[PDB]
């Protein structure tokens, strides 16, 4: 996999969220979804892989673009891709907190190839912190004790983050009762476990159930930046049980280590769609000394060499022209 | 009113804000508040003014502490005080975006002596932006389009805010249709709508109804970074239309210009608790070099001057201690 | 050339710049010199393109890729080997790329220089053949400053002390670097850099170099070669120079599709150096402060690279 | 001595600092330095002191303004004032990198009051160093080695700073031959020191001779940064010698550690007024949004909390009017 690759993602992300971008806050998640599918394929065609969708819109079925098993690029080295065009349900429509465009790459087989169905995660930040800190089948209080005595903090000091849902109500109740505070996303649990590794990032532990595709990105991204992080997939109907044995997936129950999720030589890459808790949303800039401009904020790093690059991006744009015109 | 009193007021922001923190994601919205007020407080009593209560936590029925008419203040200049010991008790609470404390001061006189009823806003910044360029009875479309000639962008360049309510369905179709993106805010219409006239924030427009209070701190900050707004106080009830007489306030459909919420000599501080639209929130951060300490974020900004200082302050404290240790 | 090629020169700047500090402040030159062009030009071959060095072992004619696209190469492995190796500030390493033909072939000759920032600024708003004042007048009004406010850059050396005297003279603020007007052009039109207006006399390679970023970032240049000695006509006959008083233009210095990517060796009045950091959560690392762009899309890429490093270890383990 | 005096020796800083900059590269020491006493010496009236300057801009002999002994302030805790109306007279009037505008309050007594003489200094950053880890009679590679040990790095990846200067030349030597990395500034080590504690500065170890009433200011900072320090007076001929023991100071060879340079409760402020590897410089910046303003950047901190804030202040000009309109 060669060293050009890493750099040649950003761009492919960037294209997607300005894509995204000229439909935030336009009330229509299809429309959304569909920029940013149709600007991250055109981009990735221009990538010089052999990539094969392993992680996407979904099946062949389903979605006629990024679908599992596509093969895309222009030609090169052999890799497994890992894709969310546009990560969130409402939030890009609606101009919610954590909105981003996402990809990630290893080498073929590197990365669990989840069906689209929930995960239950459990994720911590630090490049020292030790296998075996955090334990899906352990309580909340006792992975949190852990935690915090891995950080050399009191309990209250800890930030757990979870997204607003009922499903998490138990998680929430246990931590708040041993002490810790614990706030809680709209959407975008990518970001959301992410954020325990990101410096500054107010986060200190994520605990929630979400998609299984952002679980598997956000193991990518935390193998470059250091953490630890389970994992186990659920199943709500036999439907879903179908597409993980035609995957390969028996073991149901399977609790993943974040080795077992993404594995080898691994790119992450993602850029913002509107501010969250990892990167900063597009926005667009006037300057006299030069020009107007979209502002894309972006992070691409790389497990082997564990070179983390943070791009912010100025995009050259008459803004009296119409925002579409950012679609590809 | 001294130079000195606008420096002072940050470190009253700032430690109410730190005192907010200590119970962010614990979901006691009250224990959050009351946290607050109580930092506030006492850190007022430190600043050398002849302060007066003008806006506050309410009348001194309801609230013991920081009600309509308290004197506060070590000594010194008279002015009139308007604050917000933590504006977004349920976002902290569940630590959610846009979390603040908030404090203004002016000479005598020089607030609305808001009371606690609704009020409907818009905002828009720009140094240079006419007064008349927003009116509250003007359509949303022809509000849009005159903002988009000022600015001299098309109008699906605009970026609208709002809270998300069923109050402001209207708002928001009526803008989509007239091309522009809608971005909805779950809380913290201060927040949104000084947004409008703070750099990079990505937020051009801000359209809704909030609180009064809350209107009039927003409108002190816009009186110093520069924008226009118009506001007008609703009341539904009759027990609303007593506070405002017992406040001075009877010409109930005013509309009022920024220059009739908050005139002369303005000083308006805030600090961040949650990361928001304006301000990132507090954080804890570890280095080698200097130990541990809380970082927050603020803002202070005089009319008179159009003197705007940002603010990172670093506040040394041992996590291994119990982090309600920052209340008072 | 190949939308690719922007974001696979950064690479390169950033190897060379690891490279280059770790010799930096050591007081070897030569050794600095060669720490940046060993890296510079391994990374190079590893770049698509059909490069041949224009300006800038990396000697003149030098082809250079792994195979692509024909390009000229301007070069500089780094810019300050002096720089470096005394720990001065504007330490950069720095590569532009053009389409065949696109780079003025300089020799390494001196070369008088006035720069100016804005995408707005027409050609002939500086002339080598105006006076500092004239110059200066036309810039404060088309920036819409007082001319007090105005700040003109140049190099802290005897040459240049009439330049000095006259921009003082008609009420210009002029301050002084001690070298490194690569970095001096740029901030003509790098934001925040306070620096309005670079004019001085330097290398030839150094101001195609700038021209080169400024072509990406708007502005305007004009340049003319020096020759004080037989030697340099000769070298520029030989590359097919034969009007030696020529004003260049900056679209005389670079001209068409341009990439330009640097990285920060030492602080300097446009890119922070490399800076050794700790942190708890993500342990230690070299970060370099990189930026990219290219004149056909005007796409400007600020990058922060945090390369993972254990300082335990020797530091020439950053060379390559 | 009130917490309210920290926040505004800021505001003297500032203003000193933007007098600085209306001079800045006009090649005039004399008249930087004249503004930059003319803005101080009026802002310090406005502050809430019994001050005494024990540190300013020369002898009642050769300084109208701002002399040892002038009593300064408008009144209130007593305080000794250390002054550097412009650190770097000669930087400023070239544009040269790390020009400061500085202020330092103590308790009675608790300054050396130094001459203007020479000083030989050497300081590390970092809280934890212990007193004894640098000491200018052991070797320069004992030093560093010491320092290494206790950064948890290899030699080669230290920074030392030193200005350039002949009398440096066997600093630099020594640093190079046992493997350190040394940077060279051409003048301002009070910036030169502070880098040892400041973040991201690039800078380890601070070794050289200059300034005793910079040696004193500089060690006020490291008092509240965090560090170790020692310095010694050194003298030339006997006008130096009577400069000493004109301030009282009579023990010659004296090693003065950094308690005995500063000590009790501390107040350090400083503007920046060129770029340098403590502070930026004063910018002119024009915003759509907000208009155009001088943007300062200052740091101010105290000794006994450990408080350090971070401020950039904004202030509100047309730059269409001439720049000395910034002076006092
Ligand atoms: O320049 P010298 O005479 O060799 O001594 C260095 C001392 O003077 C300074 O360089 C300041 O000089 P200026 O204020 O005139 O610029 C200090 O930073 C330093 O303390
Ligand atoms: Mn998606
Ligand atoms: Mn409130
Ligand atoms: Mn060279
Ligand atoms: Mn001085």
């Amino acid at each position: 996999m060669n060293r050009k690759v890493a750099l040649e993602a950003v761009r492919v992300t960037e294209l997607a969220a300005l894509a995204s971008w000229s439909q935030m806050g336009r009330g229509d998640k299809i429309a959304a979804d569909q920029a940013a599918v149709d600007a991250m394929r055109k981009a990735l065609n221009e990538v010089d892989i052999d990539g094969t969708v392993v992680i996407g819109e979904g099946e062949l079925d389903e979605a006629p673009m990024l679908y599992i098993g596509e093969k895309v690029g222009a030609g090169g080295c052999e890799v497994d891709i890992a894709l969310d065009p546009l990560e969130g349900t409402t939030i890009t429509s609606k101009g919610g907190a954590n909105a981003l465009t996402v990809l990630a790459m290893a080498d073929k087989g590197g990365f669990l190839n989840a069906p689209d169905v929930y995960m239950q995660k459990i994720a911590v930040g630090g490049i020292n912190a030790p296998k075996g800190i955090v334990d899906l089948d352990d309580s909340v209080t006792n992975n949190l004790k852990r935690i915090a005595e891995f950080k050399g903090v009191h309990m209250s000091a800890l930030v757990v983050c979870t997204m607003d849902r009922p499903r998490h109500e138990h998680i929430i109740k246990e931590a708040r009762e041993c002490g810790a505070r614990v706030i809680l996303i709209n959407d975008g649990d990518v970001s959301g476990v992410i954020a325990t590794a990101t410096e500054n990032s107010g986060i200190d532990v994520y605990i929630g159930t979400g998609g299984a595709p952002e679980g598997v990105l956000a193991a990518a991204a935390l193998k470059c930046l250091g953490g630890q992080m389970q994992a186990r997939l659920i199943f709500n109907d036999e439907e879903e049980i179908k597409r993980a044995h035609r995957l390969g997936i028996t073991d149901l129950n399977k609790k993943y280590d974040i080795d077992d999720l993404a594995s080898g030589d691994i790119v992450f890459a993602a850029t913002g769609v509107t501010d969250g808790n990892m990167l900063q949303g597009v926005k667009r800039v006037n300057s006299t000394r030069r020009g107007s401009y979209a502002v894309t904020h972006s992070v691409v790093m790389r497990s082997t060499t564990k070179t983390v690059r943070h791009i912010t991006a100025e995009h050259s744009f008459d803004f009296k022209e119409g925002i579409e015109k950012f679609m590809s």
